[PDB]
């Protein structure tokens, strides 16, 4: 791999073949494939006197690979605190960033190693330091779960109000992964629980999405707002809604969430719940007083998306407790038109027996937010 006798000495160790190549003849900057430096070789393996010996002939430390890797970063990745601190003696920059745009503070959040984070945060690390993506070393240290990294970010400037590309701040992360405790590391430190993203969603709206109720409380007891919507008009309840978590929904309404919510196009909890099929929580939300006849701006009923989408139970359901059939939508679809439009048997056999004798489908507001700060 374009191996030059210096690079095989740097990566197994013999500092004394490596002292007599660079004595009579040796390229110490000298690279190989994936433009690779002796440094390099030797700060992967972690031999500190080694490096110290190259560093101090002629080797410079900003020299970085293909992937954009100093030896700083890769010293960061294997947590060779004495490698670091050798080549930070010997001017090592932490203000290089790989491709990805990780600093060494980066990749230290990424690996979890503390001890090298440690001694960086204390030689100039800026604790923000981030790059296109916006990605912050505290969001790296939340989105791989590093608890000891975030609490060491933290005092020393590691801002919770940091936004990523997308406007998600490390709660975000650690309320959809449901990191309890980096969740209350980072409240403690003054995260906010309604910060949104570009489109309107909250670190609640995460933890509800991905069905996390202690998470959810934990975010209510500092002064999150679960009638917030997103940019859709979408509340944490819609979203509950959409993947069926009754825990998370009593939480919610225990709370004060109102039940009836509507998005921009008028669709409720119970809208939702009937068209995505979780007949738990439409149980749930009927028992707490939801509008089983509600209508959207379109005209159309809990009964119409769940004729539509095909759930027979939900049907059921919805009749035992007082929906209406005959019911016509401004589109002029009945909920029994609409089973024998896409030929659901089940339910027109169930809607025939309660409708009397007489091309648009309804779709619920979704969130498109999706994170890719992995690898």
């Amino acid at each position: 791999k374009v191996e030059t006798p210096l690079h095989m000495a740097a990566r197994a160790g013999h500092t004394e073949v490596a002292k007599y190549l660079l004595q009579n003849k040796a390229k110490v900057n000298a690279k190989a494939k994936d433009d690779q430096t002796p440094l390099h070789c030797a700060a992967r393996i972690g031999h500190t006197n080694m490096v110290k010996l190259l560093l101090e002939n002629n080797a410079n430390p900003n020299l970085a690979t293909t992937a954009g890797h100093t030896p700083l970063h890769i010293a960061a990745r294997e947590g060779h605190v004495e490698t670091v601190l050798a080549l930070l003696e010997k001017e090592a920059s932490q203000a290089c960033m790989t491709k990805k745009g990780f600093t060494p503070l980066h990749v230290a959040a990424k690996y979890g190693k503390v001890r090298v984070a440690e001694l960086l945060l204390e030689r100039d690390a800026h604790p923000n330091a981030a790059g296109k993506n916006g990605l912050t070393p505290l969001h790296v240290a939340v989105h791989h779960n590093n608890l000891d990294i975030v609490k060491l970010l933290l005092p020393r400037g590691g801002s919770p109000h940091s936004p990523a590309w997308n406007g998600y701040t490390p709660l975000h992360i650690a309320a959809k992964q449901n990191q309890v405790e980096v969740a209350r590391s980072l409240l403690q430190y003054g995260g906010s629980a309604n910060a949104e993203s570009v489109q309107g969603v909250t670190p609640l709206h995460l933890a509800a999405q991905e069905g996390h109720a202690e998470m959810v409380a934990l975010l209510l007891s500092k002064q999150a707002n679960g009638n917030l919507g997103n940019k859709s008009g979408l509340t944490p309840l819609h979203l509950v809604a959409q993947e069926g978590h009754v825990p998370v929904a009593d939480v919610l309404i225990k709370h004060g969430v109102m039940v009836d919510a509507t998005t921009r196009m008028g669709y409720t909890p119970l809208h939702v719940a009937s068209h995505y099929g979780n007949i738990k929580l439409v149980k749930f939300l009927l028992q707490h007083q939801a509008d089983v006849n509600a209508k959207t701006k379109l005209g159309y009923s809990p009964l119409h998306q769940a004729a539509q989408q095909g759930h027979t139970d939900i049907v059921t359901l919805l009749l035992k407790n007082g929906a209406s059939p005959n019911e016509v939508s401004s589109d002029g679809t009945t909920p029994l038109a609409i089973a024998k439009r896409l030929g659901y048997i089940s339910v027109t056999d169930v809607l025939k027996v309660v409708t009397d004798e007489t091309h648009r489908m309804s779709f619920p507001e979704t969130v498109d937010e999706i994170l890719d700060v992995s690898e």
